[PDB]
Parts: structure tokens; C-alpha cells; sequence
């Protein structure tokens, strides 16, 4: 298991812009096309991002690519981050693959606004941290995904998503 299949796992691919889970237009492998509405303005986002005309659907290497592209994006989005640096270099390989998955999902500030999780983790108290993790509104919007990396971050295992 990696951060690749461990993402695509947790969102999912879709070749049709469609809309996520707080009702934003996305498409591929979560890749977030606008905040906005309006389906010509995530029209226009996809178009501009692809380098084509697609007239919202995207082929499977299409999705693959922007998916890579974020993956970087997260992680150099956490190593450009004050917060977010310390607790991702004193974690464990498995541990990390968690953090970047949360980075991928809410973004690099909202990532950091889990303040007293980030200090726990970067303590190696992870029950405590777990517990603290689950009290957000990640937790209860997206439940099953949030206790994947949970469990991942509790335990330093790839035991939820086998
Ligand atoms: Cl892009
Ligand atoms: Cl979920």
C-alpha cells in the first residue's frame, strides 16, 4: 500500500465532472475543479486544467495526471508549512502517507487548524491524538474515510484500508 492507492481509494475515480461530498463540482480523483455553482465555470476550470476542450469528461491517464500533480502539491504544501513540517518529519512512513491524505482533502490550511491533534501526533500520543482527531467536523461529515486515517495514524498500520 502507498499514498496513491491509499487516495484512490478514498475518493474514488470519475471520469464525468460530478459533485463531492459538500456539493462542489470535482472530477477524477478528487480533483476539485470549483467552488462556484456554476457548471460552465467548472467547464471552464476543467478545460483550462487539461489543455482541451473536454466538454467535462476527462480520459483514465488524464484523471492519473492531475492526480500526481496533487499528490506533489500536497506534500510540497506540507513542507512549506510552519505547522505542518515538524509533525510530518517526526512521523513514521505509514503515519505520513495519513497526514498527506488529510492535507489532500482539506487543504493545507485546514490541515493546520487541527492545532492540538498536530502536537499530540508529533508526541507519539496516538490514542489520544485519535480521540482528539474525532472531535472535528471532518469526523462527522465524512465518518467512514475519517476513521480510515484514524486508525492509520493510531496504529502506524495499513490495517483499515485492507
Ligand atoms: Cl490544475
Ligand atoms: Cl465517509
Amino acid at each position: 500500500m502507498n499514498i496513491f492507492e491509499m487516495l484512490r481509494i478514498d475518493e474514488g475515480l470519475r471520469l464525468k465532472i460530478y459533485k463531492d461530498t459538500e456539493g462542489y463540482y470535482t472530477i477524477g480523483i478528487g480533483h476539485l475543479l470549483t467552488k462556484s455553482p456554476s457548471l460552465n465555470a467548472a467547464k471552464s476550470e476543467l478545460d483550462k486544467a487539461i489543455g482541451r476542450n473536454t466538454n467535462g469528461v476527462i480520459t483514465k491517464d488524464e484523471a492519473e495526471k492531475l492526480f500526481n500533480q496533487d499528490v506533489d502539491a500536497a506534500v510540497r504544501g506540507i513542507l512549506r508549512n510552519a505547522k505542518l513540517k515538524p509533525v510530518y518529519d517526526s512521523l513514521d512512513a505509514v503515519r505520513r502517507a495519513a497526514l498527506i491524505n488529510m492535507v489532500f482533502q482539506m487543504g493545507e490550511t485546514g490541515a493546520a487548524g487541527f492545532t492540538n491533534s498536530l502536537r499530540m501526533l508529533q508526541q507519539k500520543r496516538w490514542d489520544e491524538a485519535a480521540v482528539n482527531l474525532a472531535k472535528s467536523r471532518w469526523y462527522n461529515q465524512t465518518p467512514n474515510r475519517a476513521k480510515r486515517v484514524i486508525t492509520t495514524f493510531r496504529t502506524g498500520t495499513w490495517d483499515a484500508y485492507k
